[PDB]
């Protein structure tokens, strides 16, 4: 018997129906050049991760009309995967748009949570596993399923929708410096000034699947960055124990480590239990209890079914290698990502996804997916994300911000995006106006074809200042 509590972390699922089978939908938004929540399905967790780390949200206030949530209670949602808050929208007959949205003054981003059946009671505690029905301060319709272009999409209607409140992680019960399920961290050989990472940027998608040990500068980019996910949907964001199952998904990539039996990246579509399974173990010889630390345990890791141990090849950089014995220095160091790392570790895995597909729909103009309107506002979200400081701060605030700044060019320059922003400038100026891009890509992209690409300019120069 569990309560809900102020920074406690949770998915938000509903019953949908497909393939005229009842399945659990998870809430999930991206955040990242599109504010527009979606659903995002949890089957098939043996062949497909779930990918979670876009439906999990911070209960991070609950205040009446850590504390424990009560029904009838008023809630502020913070979306884990982009830092914004669960909001009803003012676009969309009578249903309102769900997604988020930075600023939390106003009722928009406030939800009265409420008993689903007479079983529970305005001022009761709200059990884990209960179903709740959630309601916008601002417009009074609920948070609502609907069914709309042969699809399931979330908005707020004045229909009710049943959803189920899954824990994931309880913020006010993790141990600080300990591996929680969902984290995002660098596996370090600290004797050898190496981490666990792929190939540059500068080599191709396929290049970039295979896996090594590598020292020097990498250990603050992104591509040493990885996600480690358990097998779990309810608490998935629990202490990490010796001999727990999970995954590991390359944040720079989106892909996942897997055994063939050489390692190699996969696409989540590819990405089964058996082969992408794994756990550590101390030696090779709810929350739960805290067991392993970052900085201090000496981890080491297992492939669970194979039972082989993750290891590296001398060289005769150290190829990352499976083997029955291994090394008796094979042992990981943990280090946890900073949150400005892993966000902008993030964002650039977006940015290359969307942009590579507006470079495949302008080479196909040239010889569709065109995403017009989500290139727009990814751009403006970059700009805001490389904004100077405006002057007018304070001082510490302003330091802040120009170290962060810094942070984010670099991770940006590393991964090689300076040239991706290039490439998506030459293949728009190969139009000769706004007018000759409409001609051949329709009304609303010629409309769009000069902020682009000023935009652009606007991103690189962002890129490369002082
Ligand atoms: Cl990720």
């Amino acid at each position: 018997i569990q309560f809900l509590r102020t920074d406690d972390e949770v998915v938000l699922q509903c019953t949908a129906t497909i393939h005229k089978e009842q399945q659990k939908l998870c809430l999930a938004a991206e955040g990242f050049g599109n504010r527009l929540c979606f659903l995002e399905s949890t089957s098939n967790s043996k062949n497909v991760p779930p990918d979670l780390s876009i439906c999990t949200f911070v209960l991070e206030q609950s205040l009446s009309v850590h504390r424990t949530l009560l029904y009838g209670h008023a809630i502020l949602l913070r979306h884990s995967y982009s830092g914004m808050y669960l909001c009803c929208l003012s676009t969309s007959k009578l249903a309102f748009d769900v997604g988020l949205q930075e600023d939390t003054t106003g009722e928009a981003c406030w939800w009265t949570i409420h008993p689903a059946s007479k079983q529970r009671s305005e001022g009761e505690k709200v059990r884990v596993g209960d179903d709740l029905i959630l309601v916008s301060v601002s417009s009074e319709r609920y948070l609502h399923l609907s069914y709309g272009n042969s699809s399931w999409h979330v908005d707020a209607a004045f229909q009710q929708t049943l959803w189920s409140v899954a824990p994931i992680s309880s913020g006010s019960e993790a141990a600080q410096g300990y591996l929680i399920g969902g984290d995002v961290l660098r596996l370090l050989h600290g004797h050898m000034d190496e981490c666990l990472t792929v190939p540059s940027g500068e080599h191709g998608e396929e290049q970039r699947r295979t896996v090594h040990y590598e020292g020097g500068a990498v250990s603050v980019h992104a591509r040493s960055l990885w996600r480690l996910e358990t097998l779990r949907v309810a608490w998935s964001g629990s202490h990490i124990r010796w001999g727990q199952p999970f995954r590991l998904r390359h944040v720079t990539t989106g892909k996942y480590l897997s055994l063939m039996k050489n390692l190699l990246l996969m696409d989540k579509e590819k990405a089964d239990v058996k082969s992408t399974a794994f756990a550590f173990r101390s030696s090779k010889e709810g929350m739960g209890t805290s067991e392993i630390k970052y900085g201090d345990s000496i981890c080491y890791i297992q492939h669970v079914d194979t039972g082989l141990w993750l290891t590296y090849q001398a060289v005769d950089q150290r190829k990352a290698i499976m083997h029955h014995e291994g090394h008796m220095d094979d042992g990981l160091n943990l280090s946890r990502s900073q949150h400005e790392e892993s966000r902008t570790a993030r964002v650039i895995r977006s940015t290359v996804f969307l942009f590579n597909r507006f470079i495949r729909g302008l080479d196909a103009l040239s010889k569709i997916d065109l995403p017009i309107e989500s290139v727009s506002l990814s751009l403006q979200d970059l700009i805001g994300y490389f904004h100077p400081p405006d002057e007018h701060l304070e001082h510490e605030d302003k330091q802040n911000r120009l170290r962060a700044l810094k942070n984010r060019q670099n991770l940006f320059q590393e991964e090689g995006m300076i040239n991706l922003v290039l490439e998506c400038i030459d293949r728009l100026h190969v139009y000769s106006s706004a007018a000759h891009f409409a001609d051949v890509a329709g009304r609303e992209a010629g409309e769009s074809w000069k902020s682009i690409l000023n935009s652009l300019y606007e991103l690189l120069a962002a890129l490369i200042r002082g």
